[PDB]
């Protein structure tokens, strides 16, 4: 009954998408549109210099050829999918989508894609690579939970699942948002003529990882459900900033 | 004395940042970092499957081959400046950041990548390809405010400029980001061989642009400043989401 968009960033060949697609197929009417491959910290990038392939497997899994998480999203809504589906959902992602990281999530970015749709979209990321199945049932928990009733407000829940057996699982937390100290470490790698190429480091240390975080929730075995926002203003620095411009007399000749 | 690094999304080759550049170049030590095409849309995109090549140019600009602004900012604070910048500024791009859209901008996305370092960070646009000189200017303004007096609060300015001479430009106002109706349009294009081919489409209507909002400034010939951040986390749905879970049942046995 329910018309379900699924999508990605790990890409079509990933474990994830699929445990959650012959999930969410026992129930309602899925389509999967995906990356064709690891698009990994594409974060909310799209195409715009292009225009887009979309190719078609066996299974009727449609990629979109060099496509984003956002790109696939956006083509599925607008163009592919008839009827437009109800709801987007993003994952089961192979890897932990959490704290000030959720920025670079292609797996999220697809489904702040689907926020105008009628139901919130759900980004789905699992705390390692084993337990897909325990992803796979909390994320139709929640499709569950949304068909007996509408979510009022928060058009994006970013859900994060611990790896462990269902039974392991503590419950589920209402999160915010949690962050890391900066990331300063770069790989350097020589290639064959000697020229010096860099990769990125890992990850910054956990900064704001407290009693309501994320990051938090996930480490005691809970579900993290954070409602997201594309609104990326820092509210609480209007009059901040307003009175240092005055002070500086910049914008004002007085 | 200041120490910039200078990056952007629309390349080392646009004119935006070289003005920016050469502007800057005045009063402060100044280091192009850059992506090596147009890389509009590239979002908070980074390079994680692949190392990174830094190709340098006679003036000293480093372009990086392949690189995403992200990335660029990345290695340059990491890796490529030494010593460490004190400020990071993006832009100026060729064309507006306003509203929703800076979740997808590079130009924005450079910027919040330099979030950490002892002055905010900088991203600045024009809103139209003509008046750089004028952004420039406006640019020049903020970081001889930042000399005189630090910032307190706030760790990116979001610096959108109107495409007007300096003199038509009527001040500056502290703004929040505003936002527009879904993108709908899809624009099919078929190739040679008869296959249908997708372009994502124009950005949708305005839809929150009222008195306050970067869309409304900028329309009446401000400079916009927006103070961002890169917590995603909708906080006024919390209660709403926790209120909802408990009343569907979902992460509760009753
Ligand atoms: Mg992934
Ligand atoms: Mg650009």
């Amino acid at each position: 009954s329910m018309r379900i968009l699924l999508s990605n960033d790990d890409g079509v060949h990933a474990p994830g998408i699929q445990t959650l697609a012959k999930a969410l197929r026992e129930f309602a009417d899925v389509q999967v549109v995906a990356p064709d491959r690891n698009r990994s910290g594409a974060s909310n990038s799209l195409t715009l210099e292009s225009s887009l392939r979309t190719f078609t497997f066996d299974n009727g899994d449609i990629a979109v050829q060099m496509g984003t998480p956002t790109d696939c999203v956006y083509l599925g809504v607008n163009a592919l999918m008839r009827p437009r589906p109800d709801i987007v959902v993003s994952g089961i992602n192979a890897g932990p989508n959490l704290g000030d990281d959720v920025i670079y999530s292609g797996t999220v970015a697809a489904a702040m894609a689907g926020r105008h749709l009628g139901f919130p979209a759900l980004a789905v990321s699992l705390n390692g690579y084993q337990h897909y199945d325990t992803a796979a049932a909390v994320t139709c928990a929640l499709l569950r939970g949304l068909s007996r009733e509408p979510l009022r407000t928060g058009r994006i829940l970013n859900v994060n699942v611990p790896d462990l057996p269902l039974a392991q699982v503590k419950g589920i937390r209402v999160t915010r948002c949690g962050s890391r100290h900066p990331a300063d470490k770069v790989i350097p790698q020589e290639d064959p003529r000697g020229n010096t190429l860099y990769w990125i480091g890992p990850p910054g240390d956990k900064y704001d990882a407290g009693p309501d975080t994320d990051f938090a929730a996930v480490d005691e075995g809970y579900v993290s459900v954070t409602p997201l926002h594309v609104d990326l203003t820092a509210h609480s620095a209007h009059d901040v900033v307003s009175d240092w411009l005055d002070s500086v007399g910049v914008g004002t000749q007085w």
